[PDB]
């Protein structure tokens, strides 16, 4: 698939929706980003950074009216340059739940509450993207 890739989420997200992204991190990658969007707002930005001051960190945040909010940072970093990955995002009633390579990684409490209006997922960064799909569990 071509990156950046836009995956429509028809009628928005709902609890029990599972999104699966398969790809390979490029050698010498700098960043990956998943952006769940509500129009111009970003309800959930998930942003692995491979070199922030010589550390690897995952930054999560929300953008409202063009302004970024308070960051939530995770130091557990399961991505590896050059290697294949699987990201699964499970929508639960109170948070997005993220697993990488079948291991739980983090939860992100819903700040944007109109879940039915979060109707696009943007996938970008230094990856080769193999597939991006959703199903209901
Ligand atoms: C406060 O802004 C930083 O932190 C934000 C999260 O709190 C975003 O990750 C944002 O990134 C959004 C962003 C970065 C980007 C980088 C390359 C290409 C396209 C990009 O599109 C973006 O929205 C960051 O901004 C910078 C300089 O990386
Ligand atoms: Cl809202």
């Amino acid at each position: 698939l071509i990156v950046p890739y836009n995956l429509p989420l028809p009628g928005g997200v709902v609890p029990r929706m599972l999104i699966t992204i398969l790809g390979t991190v490029k050698p010498n990658a700098n960043r990956i980003a998943l952006d769940f969007q509500r129009g111009n707002d970003v309800a959930f930005h998930f942003n692995p950074r491979f070199n922030e001051n010589n550390r690897r960190v995952i930054v999560c945040n929300t953008k409202l009216d063009n302004n970024w909010g308070r960051e939530e940072r995770q130091s557990v970093f399961p991505f590896e340059s050059g290697k294949p990955f699987k990201i699964q995002v499970l929508v639960e009633p109170d948070h997005f739940k993220v697993a990488v390579n079948d291991a739980h990684l983090l939860q992100y409490n819903h700040r944007v509450k109109k879940l039915n209006e979060i109707s696009k997922l943007g996938i970008s960064g230094d990856i080769d993207l193999t597939s991006a799909s959703y199903t209901m569990i």
